[PDB]
């Protein structure tokens, strides 16, 4: 195939309609395809194979909202040759499982960077349907193995393209691709889950100039922070994307001399001009601003609920007025509420269009589960606060004095931006499954010496049996506890401190430091050591990975704050309302010229070669 | 200028002072072919201690307004009415609890002319609370320290 | 395999807990080895068939 047409064959001609329809009518029978065809044409009742049957296939195996062209586009129906004759051949290819074919296909290609990342997601995503169902046999590995051949492809056409120049690849990555249902590279690389492409400094780069979206790459927090509340200095001291690049353009000009005598994406990657107005709605809609103004509004918030629980958080009672409520606490409510609108347009702008699969691809990240614990337990709370009972009173200002601790450690994620934090929280995480492993371990020890223990000191009926169930079973529980920690109650376990304690048989007062001898070898200098050693040799392991998760989790970063609302973190509720009005009324890409996209096309074609 | 408050300000000044001036001395100990490489190391690992303090400041914060708000309500019977010390023992009381100073006998009933009389609810979930940063702090960060130390020893 | 002794491969801990104490609930929800073998059988049988008509 490759011999023919490098020779005299042109799949122009070649490539009709019913060639096609014939190449999927006989698909072998031992590939993954062969079934998902079948299931799909078994319902709908449908007896001859045509490209609406394979499109809806190449549909499902892309979740994220995605439209085959087959759908669509008239030429594939039932002469004028079809738009894209090497990329359907390619695309059946990869669905048989041919490595050798798909390869000679793919390096005769128009887009192979994007291809290259199409094909890896259409491999892995077969690989995981081939693995979990039971009327497809399991070839799993070498599908996963054949995804990650065209992942190492994708990653190599980018790190030529980035050799050659490396403004126009980030151009490249950013390319609105027509013939993959108006996606992006970066999106594709984004939703095949390639980790390697996402990491390459090309991708990174982009994403630091997304992140500082249409301002100048070295504006500081502190120039930001000043600016943001003070709009009359957002003028003379910010620079912007066109006055460095105006200063770039005027300098090269005079190198050339003799020594002798909503449109963002648009004025980062042109040469568009900012006026005044202009160059004020593009600083706030910058991801940068809106993260900064993100941090004031929280410190502000954490302050205030640290106040409310702290100091004034009184009890209801009818006779005051407003039930003598200080104001910080409806100020509270109001910014609690925005942070619950803030989930709520997180959750409704999710890529699928199902509810069902909005919900369970919001609950993928972890820190959803505790968004959504702590708002709920807050709204508990004040459910709860206003009945006029000591009691469920008591539960209320208990129930908030712990919800403290959530919002707090919220702020593990705006901590995250860093370049050396970031990484840290990550290896965190994954050092957690050694920690859990040992406190397992742990808790047997502990249990075996507690009861031990507690049953020697003080004996089951008698004079020395304490007559109380839930101390007993405490006890047990709470002493060994804290005498891992150098809290020996030497005094307490034998004789001594008989009010306090409580009175100890007299077998027990020598029984019990002998026991606690063993327990503190077994304990201290055998399983807090080996956790040391557990760590370090996890670490190293982990330290590899954990920068690569990292650098993929600043897409998702980027991602969020371009999506959020304008306006600054006092009025960000005021903004939040525009959405809802944009909504009612009823992006990171840019559109290329015919000319730029064939230039482009070309470009990036050599660069694989 | 024979005044008491400045006077005191004065000898607190220089009281303090001392440590800069002895601390001073790691420059004439670094001549040495063994204590000097050990002195370059040691700033080279201040910048990974900077990282873990700050992550370690976030739990200690957490868990301090945490105890101190369930301990002693906001107002009532049980309100220490004083803004310093409440700021203040937020801060402190976390702090000295990692290096085993636990006030087991202060954050549950007892000691009430000493730490002040507990509230009857926070009695029971300040060790629970304890317990848990424990469990976060000795045996998971200061472990992961260990760990983070001892891989940048080598390459440092 | 052998610790699954004649039964499904997938079948876990708490389906087996709640089968172990109630054994009117072990013929419905507890799956075996010839069933998941017919099942596959069963389907490599049709795998076999032409796509078109
Ligand atoms: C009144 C006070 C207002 C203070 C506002 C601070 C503004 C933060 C933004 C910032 O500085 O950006 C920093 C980014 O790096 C980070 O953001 C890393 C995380 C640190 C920021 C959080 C600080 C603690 C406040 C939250 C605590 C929460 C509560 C915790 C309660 C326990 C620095 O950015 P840059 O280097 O100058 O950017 C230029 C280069 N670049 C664009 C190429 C990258
Ligand atoms: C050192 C590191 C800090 C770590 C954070 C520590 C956590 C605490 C900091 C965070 C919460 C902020 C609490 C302080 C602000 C309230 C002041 C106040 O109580 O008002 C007082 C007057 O005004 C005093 O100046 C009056 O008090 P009131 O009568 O009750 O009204
Ligand atoms: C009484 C009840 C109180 C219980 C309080 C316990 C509260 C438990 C809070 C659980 C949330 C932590 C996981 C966050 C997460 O989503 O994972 C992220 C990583 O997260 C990290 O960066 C490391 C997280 C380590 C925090 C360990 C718990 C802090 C306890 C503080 C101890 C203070 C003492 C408390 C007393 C990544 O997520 P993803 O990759 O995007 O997917
Ligand atoms: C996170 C910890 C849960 C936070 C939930 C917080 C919500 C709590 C709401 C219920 C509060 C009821 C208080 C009460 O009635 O006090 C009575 C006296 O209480 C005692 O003297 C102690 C008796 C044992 C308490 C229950 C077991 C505690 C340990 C296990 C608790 C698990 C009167
Ligand atoms: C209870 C609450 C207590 C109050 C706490 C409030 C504290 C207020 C804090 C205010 C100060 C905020 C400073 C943030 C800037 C950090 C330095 C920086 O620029 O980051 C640089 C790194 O730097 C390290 O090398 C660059 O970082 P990057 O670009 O992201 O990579
Ligand atoms: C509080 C009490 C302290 C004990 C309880 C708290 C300690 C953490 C609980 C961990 C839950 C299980 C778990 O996550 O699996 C972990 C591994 O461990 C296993 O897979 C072993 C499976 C047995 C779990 C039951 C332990 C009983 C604890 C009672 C022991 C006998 C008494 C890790 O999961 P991962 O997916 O690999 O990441
Ligand atoms: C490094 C530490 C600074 C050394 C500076 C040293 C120079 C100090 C010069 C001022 C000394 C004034 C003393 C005084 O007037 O005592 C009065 C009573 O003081 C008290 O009872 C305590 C009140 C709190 C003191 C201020 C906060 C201390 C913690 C935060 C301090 C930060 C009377
Ligand atoms: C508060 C104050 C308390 C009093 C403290 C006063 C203590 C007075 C101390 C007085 C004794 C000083 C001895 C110095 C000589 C060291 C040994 C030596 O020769 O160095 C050799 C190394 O040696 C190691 O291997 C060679 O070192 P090099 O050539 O540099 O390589
Ligand atoms: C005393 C209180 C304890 C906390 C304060 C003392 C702890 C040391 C302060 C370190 C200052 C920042 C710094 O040096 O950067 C360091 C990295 O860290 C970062 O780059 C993160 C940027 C956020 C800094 C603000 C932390 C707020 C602490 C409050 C946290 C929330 C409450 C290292 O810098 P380097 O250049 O890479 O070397
Ligand atoms: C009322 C309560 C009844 C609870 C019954 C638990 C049933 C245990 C069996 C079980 O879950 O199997 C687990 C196996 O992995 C293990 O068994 C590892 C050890 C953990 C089990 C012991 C838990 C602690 C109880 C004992 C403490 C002793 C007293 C300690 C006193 C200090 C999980 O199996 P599976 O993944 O679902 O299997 C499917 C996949 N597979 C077949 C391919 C493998
Ligand atoms: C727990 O209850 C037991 C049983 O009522 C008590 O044991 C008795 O104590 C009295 C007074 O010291 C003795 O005269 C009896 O001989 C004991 N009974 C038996 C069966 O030996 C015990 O005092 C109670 N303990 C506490 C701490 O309250
Ligand atoms: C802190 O101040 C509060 C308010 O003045 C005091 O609470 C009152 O205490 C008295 C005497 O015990 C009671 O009769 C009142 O019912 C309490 N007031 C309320 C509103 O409940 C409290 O005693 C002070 N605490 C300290 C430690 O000084
Ligand atoms: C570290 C090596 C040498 C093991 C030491 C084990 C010691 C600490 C253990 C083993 C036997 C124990 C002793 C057994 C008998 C007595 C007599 C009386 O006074 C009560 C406690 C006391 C004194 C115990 C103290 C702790 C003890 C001495
Ligand atoms: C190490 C493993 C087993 C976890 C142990 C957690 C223990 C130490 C925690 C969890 C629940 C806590 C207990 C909760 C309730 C009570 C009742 C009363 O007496 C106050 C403290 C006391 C006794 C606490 C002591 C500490 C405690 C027992
Ligand atoms: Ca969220």
């Amino acid at each position: 195939a490759e011999l023919f047409l490098q020779n005299g064959l042109s799949m122009r001609e070649f490539l009709s309609l019913d060639i096609l329809c014939k190449l999927y009518a006989e698909v072998p029978g031992n590939t993954t395809i062969k079934p998902l065809l079948q299931k799909e044409m078994g319902k709908r009742q449908v007896k001859t194979i045509d490209m609406d049957v394979v499109g809806e296939v190449i549909e499902e195996l892309m979740g994220d909202m995605f439209e085959s062209y087959y759908r669509k586009d008239g030429h594939y129906f039932g002469i004028d040759p079809l738009p894209t004759p090497y990329l359907d051949v390619f695309l059946w290819a990869v669905l048989c499982n041919r490595r050798e074919l798909a390869r000679v296909l793919w390096e005769a290609g128009r887009e192979p960077m994007a291809a290259a990342l199409m094909a890896s997601r259409l491999l892995k995503r077969m690989a995981s349907r081939a693995q979990e169902d039971n009327t497809i046999t399991d070839i799993s590995s070498d599908l996963y193995d054949h995804a990650r051949l065209f992942e190492e492809r994708a990653v190599g056409v980018l790190d030529e393209c980035f050799n050659e120049n490396e403004t126009l690849s980030q151009t490249l990555l950013v390319r609105e691709l027509d013939h993959y249902s108006r996606m992006t590279a970066l999106e594709l690389a984004v939703s095949a889950e390639s980790q390697d492409f996402i990491a390459h400094t090309s991708c990174q780069v982009l994403l630091t100039r997304l992140w500082m979206g249409t301002m100048a790459m070295n504006t500081r927090w502190w120039k930001v922070l000043v600016c943001l509340y003070l709009p009359v200095l957002i003028f003379p001291i910010i620079y912007f994307v066109p006055d460095e690049q105006h200063e770039r353009q005027a300098a090269e000009r005079e190198h050339q001399k003799s020594l002798n005598q909503d449109d963002s994406m648009e004025v980062i990657m042109r040469n568009k001009k900012l006026g005044f107005c202009d160059r004020i709605m593009h600083f706030y809609s910058a991801p940068f601003s809106k993260f900064v103004g993100n941090v004031v509004g929280y410190l502000a918030f954490i302050f205030l609920y640290a106040y409310v629980v702290l100091f004034n958080f009184p009890r209801f009672d009818p006779a005051k007025t407003l039930g003598g409520i200080h104001p910080t606490e409806i100020v509270l409510y109001f910014w609690v509420f925005t942070i619950l609108i803030e989930e709520i347009r997180q959750l409704a702008a999710k890529p699928p269009k199902y509810i069902k699969d909005k919900v369970s691809v919001y609950f993928s990240d972890t820190w959803n589960f505790v968004d959504i614990f702590s708002l709920t337990v807050f709204i508990i709370a004040i459910i709860l606060r206003f009945f006029t009972n000591s009691r469920i009173f008591t539960a209320s200002r208990i129930i908030l004095s712990l919800d403290i601790i959530f919002f707090i450690v919220r702020s593990l994620q705006i901590f995250s931006v860093n370049r050396l934090l970031g990484p840290k929280l990550v290896m965190i995480q994954k050092m957690m499954q050694d920690l859990a492993q040992f406190i397992i371990i742990l808790a047997v020890f502990t249990i075996a010496y507690g009861i031990a223990l507690h049953a020697v000191m003080f004996p089951s009926p008698g004079i020395y049996a304490r007559n109380n169930t839930w101390v007993t079973i405490t006890s047990v529980v709470q002493y060994p506890y804290w005498q891992m920690y150098g809290e020996l109650f030497l005094d307490e376990i034998q004789g001594e401190k008989p009010k306090e304690f409580g009175e100890v048989d007299p077998d027990g007062r020598w029984l019990s430091p002998l026991l606690l001898a063993i327990y503190m070898v077994f304990t201290n200098i055998l399983l807090l050591n080996l956790l040391i050693a557990i760590f370090n040799y996890t670490f190293e392991r982990v330290q590899e990975d954990s920068d690569k998760v990292w650098k993929f989790q600043r897409y998702d970063l980027v991602q969020e704050y371009h999506s959020r609302p304008v306006f600054a973190p006092p009025l960000v509720l005021l903004g939040h309302i525009l959405i809802f009005i944009r909504w009612v009324w009823r992006t990171m890409k840019i559109g290329l010229s015919p000319a730029e996209m064939e230039q482009m096309d070309n470009w990036e074609f050599q660069a694989a070669e």
